[PDB]
């Protein structure tokens, strides 16, 4: 279902949107009054939070007159993450196990507020010593080696430069063609196809759109082109909580979820402690 | 009233969530309660909202939905026990003038009495805090108004705090011939002191304990009892504890009112025109 924590989670994101979009306190108030009404409309027993939330966020974008409140935050994260990834490529020679861990850690770091790329890279080195709570990385390793087609479904900007490192490793060990999916247009901090393209990811695989400005992969809304890639994939790597929430409904063992279980609802869905790092194949557990 | 601020929606939502968590571990009941909370938020979070009132009305509906007249009861019992004990130490150790007794009442607004197990350690921290200067201190004006009052109304806030309030009320009784009316809530709402709480702290020995007539935080001037309104009118000085009392009373042009609070939330700080977290004894201007 929807979980009880989802209301505050969505409201908090709404608040972050209005804060990014304007400094005018009157506009912020009016935006949040609208948000309350939209939350009440969308937050019900049948709701899928990635989709419900996203539709609320996009209506607020319209109310605020700003089609992408996060443009600056995203540019800041990209610039930092690019430099951090460059130091990592220089200082570390990651094996596959640690590349997977690095991809997950990329989901965790706030690249927009760091001191320096070196300071952040040192934090990353410490986090690379953390143990995955669920760890199907060895199975991912085997599957990618035998794959002819791999779909990589991204999450946030910043993170995508760590994803690129994992994708480089995949190309070192597999002959598969890699498809790399981003969003059609901006939604919160998520990477769009133009963000992926601007980062040079077309050097690593074919960049494709999900067809939506919705978080995750809303299977009834995504494009026909996305589905063709989805259906042909031998292996599907899905980054972050939204992709998990939208893809964990379905029975499909090709999918590996790489995320941090930041929200208690997701931690409870996964049956892990809050904050756990996870590489988990989409199979029945218990 | 006081214009609602954009950050008040998450504040209220968060409080709703803390209520459902405290009331039950059943995840399906929690979900259904937060689904209701969303509807109530859309109803009450509007251009006319005063957060103390709007929030309280939402919280009371959640109490009803949950079948729990007071989800905070175990916290409150813990806070009352700790506060009573700390206040007894204070009363044995310290001689306090009026200024310090005012600061103490404000400090009581600051402390979470539900945490920890050492009255000595907490009382030591209270003694530390008494040496700090209030950001705004109108307690000399208060002192003189109190000495001259024929009637005083003291409007409480939270349980725990009300044991510190009792120390200030005792000091008031020493230096004034005013009849003191002491107002609490009709029934439980969050951690606020009710009429029964005030009576259990022995406050009927010091003044007339009365109800606001509501289970709403602060003083909702359209909803309070005729008895409370009569006490409010009769007062020559009104002492109002905490943010909620401030939010609801800041609308009126009435120099009888002195606010004793910490500006814990940024909306209140912004309205008071003081730094976040500032401790004040401030006459309504």
């Amino acid at each position: 279902k929807v979980q009880y924590e989802c209301l505050t989670c969505m409201a908090n994101q709404c608040q972050r949107i209005v804060e990014m979009a304007t400094q005018d306190m009157d506009i912020r108030r009016r935006a949040m009054i609208l948000a309350a009404k939209l939350l009440a409309k969308e937050y019900n027993e049948n709701a899928i939070p990635a989709i419900a939330g996203s539709l609320i966020f996009l209506e607020l974008y319209k109310f605020l007159g700003n089609d992408d409140p996060f443009i600056e935050y995203k540019l800041k994260s990209e610039e930092m993450a690019r430099k951090v990834a460059d130091i990592i490529k220089r200082k570390l020679k990651l094996d596959f196990e640690l590349a997977v861990k690095l991809a997950i850690i990329g989901n965790v770091i706030d690249f927009s507020v760091g001191f320096s790329p070196e300071d952040l890279e040192e934090e990353v080195e410490k986090m690379l010593k953390d143990k995955l709570y669920i760890d199907d990385s060895k199975e991912l390793f085997e599957e990618v080696k035998r794959a002819e087609n791999i779909l990589y479904i991204t999450d946030n900007v910043g993170e995508h430069y760590f994803d690129a490192i994992l994708i480089e490793k995949i190309r070192e060990i597999s002959n598969a063609e890699v498809y790399i999916a981003g969003k059609e247009g901006p939604i919160i901090n998520d990477a769009t196809v133009e963000d992926l393209k601007r980062a040079g990811l077309e050097k690593l695989g074919k960049v494709i759109s999900t067809g939506t400005r919705i978080v995750g992969v809303p299977l009834k809304l995504v494009s026909r082109e996305f589905m063709e890639a989805f259906n042909k994939a031998d292996v599907i790597i899905a980054k972050g909580q939204g992709n998990f929430e939208t893809l964990s409904e379905i029975n499909d063992s090709r999918i590996f979820f790489l995320l941090k279980a930041k929200c208690p609802a997701v931690a409870r869905e996964l049956k892990v402690p809050k904050g756990a790092l996870v590489c988990m194949r989409n199979k029945f557990k218990l």
